[PDB]
């Protein structure tokens, strides 16, 4: 054909069992299990991981043995904390995940696409993850480097070594639903690099490397830390009303954290993510000014721009939830919490796609170049 | 509903860089035969500067823009150590990955802008040739070094690389060899590339993401599975038993034939096999590799040709490679790819960015479960 696909809109790339989207109802669900009914549950994050790797939820002894085999994953090579801590303080948080597997993409000699060891090499690299993003979140404040020790919980072992101190209940909590909020979207931006990197049967972390390099640009990462930022503009509560006219409706600034190429309704992942962020700030005065900032611009922005589909999305509230378990504005460090998130997404399309499914990904241009024309030598070049 | 299948005959975007067509065998870089610019004597620097500004340059220009892809010649310690603190099993093209998200981390004041992207590409073509002597010497137990100005890209990227001054003939074949893998339209590389830097993610992760692909067997590698078939031979009275007993059975693949897109004879690969018979001739245990590889394609094409299967362009510049002088461990030879594919990539991102730019965002087809409860752990 002729016609591009551009952005490859509605063009369906691989068929799916982990994650439908129904953007028109707003329902988000995780092998039919919606995110709602899961986060309702008290589920801990290592259930939907689980869940999607093996494409069910697990009894207690397969939770069990899946926790020790993701806490494998906790010890990784000094070489790979370097390539960390070797890089600028300034760099991004995702950029320095990015830096980070990709050595140990090189490094993992060994890996061979089989159905009877994909599933562990996921689960210990979900562990990876989080000692990854630990000693990120580490450098990039300036502290020693730290791994995550064993846990009955991933997200306790994770926010105990990114902080180096004990998390509360609360927090934990927190953090497991966050990290089940972010665990898949089908095929977004990242997901899809990563798709085309593992069509070539390339290693599953340079399928994470890949999904990754898509990840970092502000078209898919960097909206958290972009709402956070539009509601510290606003400062006071009060100033809303104001703010909004003089930014928003004088079209100077886009609402950030509105919006949503599949969604045209309020995102289900917002709505749970709001009354999360409603309760953890309510006893930390400075973030409850921000969730009170952020409900007062939210009444507006939906009362003008509802009627043309465009509605809270994840990263709207997402941002307080992070600020009040303790993570900074700084560097993009949300981006990296998103990306600790869905790499368990990632690697489970990776898998379904390469065991299931597998083809090379080559498309196609449309050519407008000029035509064909006879070389020139350089000195009777004009 | 209907599934895309590798995105086959899917149109991603459009471009003037490069034009393949499949069923004649041409390859054209802004209008130009990769046959003329070969035949022509082209600098590789002219070719580079083709795919970032549209024209071939002149005298005055072309001065200018290899002063500016030297500027690449220098790059931090870190990013040499992002290669020299891995293990040196690693492939090559994975070492260049990880120095160029390295240098992606750090470049932090990276913007898409029309008046600075041919520049920044530009240097980074140099500090690609910079990247690739580092994981040469690293895989090779050398000390590091960088490349220095000369008389060319391809003579700067030799000699650094060997730490000896290169031949004139191992300088005319590597300049062949960056121009004829400086593009292919979108493969698999280009593509993951393009998918990066839809979301406005900086041109270096572009570049990560295409080498990230790249790394896959099915894309990179191919150039050395094709020397080692060879090795497998090892004599060339014994091809048609070779071929017979591994190749009509279905016991392994036929390397180096093949493409989604040519289905006939890759004009690269028409290039390549005149300068690896020439090359290899003046060295009796290359052209041993020779002998053998020109009696298989015969067989494979008297095979498959039938079927749209040809040899591609990684079914002769192994030779070529080793004629210059790289060995086949740790697949060198796609890391070789990558030093002058990058040249298209970064065209291609800034082409997609500047010009047509749209968040790659494409959908899937449902087969899971239908809704279903959730159910307690305690209770399943
Ligand atoms: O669905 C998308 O394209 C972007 C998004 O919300 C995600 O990746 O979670
Ligand atoms: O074009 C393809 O699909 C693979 C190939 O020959 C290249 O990237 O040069």
């Amino acid at each position: 054909t002729e016609e591009i696909s551009k952005g490859l809109e509605d063009v369906n790339i691989k068929w799916t069992r982990l994650t439908t989207i129904d953007g028109n109802k707003g329902i988000l669900r995780y092998g039919g299990y919606s995110v709602e009914d899961i986060i309702a549950s008290g589920a801990q994050d290592e259930e939907i991981q689980y869940l999607f790797l093996y494409g069910n939820l697990p009894t207690e002894q397969e939770l069990r043995k899946y926790k020790e085999t993701v806490q494998k994953g906790y010890k990784i090579p000094d070489f790979v904390i370097n390539a960390i801590r070797q890089l600028p303080r300034e760099s991004d948080a995702v950029a320095m995940q990015m830096a980070a597997v990709a050595a140990m993409a090189a490094s993992e000699t060994k890996f061979k696409w089989n159905k009877d060891t994909d599933r562990d090499v996921a689960a210990e690299m979900i562990g990876r993850m989080s000692a990854i993003t630990v000693n990120v979140y580490r450098h990039i404040m300036n502290m020693p480097a730290e791994l995550p020790k064993p846990s009955d919980s991933y997200a306790e072992s994770f926010l105990n070594a990114a902080f180096g101190r004990k998390a509360t209940k609360e927090e934990i909590d927190a953090m497991n639903t966050a990290l089940i909020l972010y665990t898949d979207h089908e095929v977004p931006a990242s997901t899809t690099a990563g798709l085309v990197a593992v069509s070539t049967l390339s290693d599953m972390y340079s399928g994470i490397t890949a999904a990754l390099a898509a990840l970092k640009g502000p078209l898919h990462g960097g909206a958290a830390e972009a709402a956070i930022a539009q509601f510290d503009e606003i400062k006071d509560p009060a100033m809303v009303e104001k703010w909004f006219n003089d930014n928003i409706i004088n079209g100077k600034k886009r609402l950030m954290g509105f919006g949503h190429r599949v969604y045209k309704t309020y995102d289900p992942r917002a709505k749970i993510f709001k009354g999360i962020a409603e309760k953890l700030s309510s006893k930390k005065p400075e973030v409850h000014k921000v969730y009170e900032i952020a409900t007062k611009l939210e009444d507006f922005g939906i009362k003008a721009f509802g009627s043309k589909g465009i509605y809270p999305n994840t990263d709207y509230f997402s941002g307080i939830v992070y600020m009040s378990i303790g993570f900074p504005l700084r560097n993009n460090i949300y981006t990296a919490l998103f990306a600790l998130s869905r790499v368990t997404g990632w690697q489970a399309h990776f898998i379904e796609y390469v065991e299931e499914q597998q083809r090379l990904i080559r498309p196609r241009a449309v050519y407008v170049g000029p035509a064909e024309r006879k070389y020139v030598p350089i000195a009777e070049r004009k």
